[PDB]
């Protein structure tokens, strides 16, 4: 499925995404935009070995189990196929995850370089 901005931030906003551990709304749905173009079937595939999947191209050898990744510590508990789901709910479960284990929003390139400091309310407004 490829989201609209949104949808997806109802969506995000429903699994409680806006002010998460001080996040607002429209950092998360920007950090999507730029990761993954709001395609919850992305996949990258690197050189080291490791693949980034879904909506937030989360990447398997710290967070998500695709079986064939070196030093995998499935961080999340969950293969990774899951976060390939046209529901975001794993998705966000994780990204959640991945924040409460002492990580900001840098730890997504995307947001770090493109999102950051950055008019990121523009990606909510005039939603509902
Ligand atoms: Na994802
Ligand atoms: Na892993
Ligand atoms: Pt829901
Ligand atoms: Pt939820
Ligand atoms: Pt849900």
């Amino acid at each position: 499925k490829v989201f609209g901005r949104c949808e997806l931030a109802a969506a995000m906003k429903r699994h409680g995404l806006d002010n998460y551990r001080g996040y607002s709304l429209g950092n998360w749905v920007c950090a999507a935009k730029f990761e993954s173009n709001f395609n919850t079937q992305a996949t990258n595939r690197n050189t080291d070995g490791s693949t980034d999947y879904g909506i937030l191209q989360i990447n398997s050898r710290w967070w998500c189990n695709d079986g064939r990744t070196p030093g995998s510590r499935n961080l999340c508990n969950i293969p990774c196929s899951a976060l390939l789901s046209s529901d975001i709910t794993a998705s966000v479960n994780c990204a959640k995850k991945i924040v409460s284990d002492g990580n900001g929003m840098n730890a997504w390139v995307a947001w770090r370089n493109r999102c950051k400091g950055t008019d990121v309310q523009a990606w909510i407004r005039g939603c509902r």
